[PDB]
């Protein structure tokens, strides 16, 4: 219900370190033609992160969702009230956050004091040598159809690589549809282009 007075950039940017996302070829499936991830509710979505060169120490990877349509872009993407209130609040993620990271005890959940946007950050640990790729496991905690939240509006996930002093090192993004039938919905949306 909260309206921001800003919207993040969605410009794909590999930067100096060659940062970009990839998806491995069901509970989730990625459409290259649509650049769109289709997934089930609260199921693991593996996203591969790639670099061509090792970023400096202290980098972090941030994930944030925004609505894709301009008339909704200022609305903060969050869980619907029913899913927020019904949450066990047993883990690390605050119950209002749409995007969680699974399997990483160093994740931090952010609520921006000025923009009102939620995001989830994974701080990068010094990587073992020659290590050019890693997997982050994201979870989406509402359906795209949740009438009290996203309410059938498409969203984009924006993944940014940021250095320790906050400079943007890279950006990539993909559309998301969370539904009970990701494989069928991907087929349907792909057959309609
Ligand atoms: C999870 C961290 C912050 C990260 O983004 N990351 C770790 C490693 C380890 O080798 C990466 C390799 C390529 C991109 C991002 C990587
Ligand atoms: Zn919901």
């Amino acid at each position: 219900a909260h309206m921001s007075s800003s919207v993040p950039s969605q410009k794909t940017y590999q930067g100096s370190y060659g940062f970009r996302l990839g998806f491995l070829h069901v509970t989730s499936t990625y459409s290259p033609a649509l650049n769109k991830l289709f997934c089930q509710l609260a199921k693991t979505c593996p996203v591969q992160l790639w670099v061509d060169s090792t970023p400096p120490p202290g980098t972090r990877v941030r994930a944030m969702a925004i609505y894709k349509q301009s008339q909704h872009m200022t609305e903060v993407v969050r869980r619907c009230p029913h899913h927020e209130r019904s949450s066990d609040s047993d883990g690390l993620a605050p119950p209002q956050h749409l995007i969680r990271v699974e399997g990483n005890l160093r994740v931090e959940y952010l609520d921006d004091r000025n923009t009102f946007r939620h995001s989830v950050v994974v701080p990068c640990e010094p990587p073992e040598v020659g290590s050019d790729s890693t997997t982050i496991h994201y979870n989406y905690m509402c359906y795209s159809s949740c009438m009290g939240g996203m309410n059938r509006r498409p969203i984009l996930t924006i993944i940014t690589l940021e250095d320790s002093s906050g400079n943007l090192l890279g950006r990539d993004s993909f559309e998301v549809r969370v539904s009970a039938s990701p494989g069928r919905d991907r087929r349907t949306e792909e057959e309609n282009l």
